[PDB]
């Protein structure tokens, strides 16, 4: 068995509106509904599908949970201009622009939570 990439995951969320609301405004990704009535958050060649609490659909983790996400997201934007942008959507910093450790090299990344809690980690390559 030889692994290429994650394709997609799955985040439990307590309202999915608010959900695709912030991650289309403030993370540009595109929502789109599939299996007539699947959300999901379409974003480079991934996605992210939305599970709304008591609309768990099956299988899913053991303990579904809102806000327990951790993700780190690769950007193409300048970071400088992430973080101007982030600002003016009104959204609040984590942690300004801090040098972490990508899965290659070294990344440049800034953190802000999402509407249920989840760390929302955006970076770009040294």
């Amino acid at each position: 068995m030889i692994i290429d990439r994650i394709d997609h995951l799955v985040l439990t969320v307590s309202d999915i509106s608010t959900t695709i609301r912030f991650y289309e405004e403030v993370l540009g990704f595109s929502a789109v509904t599939f299996k007539q009535n699947r959300k999901a958050l379409i974003f480079g060649a991934q996605k992210i599908n939305l599970h709304q609490q008591e609309m768990e659909f099956e299988p899913k983790a053991s303990r579904p949970t809102p806000g327990s996400a951790d993700l780190c997201f690769i950007t193409s934007t300048p970071i400088n201009d992430v973080v101007s942008e982030i600002l003016q959507a009104g959204i609040s910093i984590v942690e300004g622009p801090v040098e972490r450790t990508g899965a290659t090299g070294e990344i440049m990344s800034i953190y802000i939570r999402d509407p249920d809690g989840n760390l929302i980690e955006i970076s770009q390559y040294v």
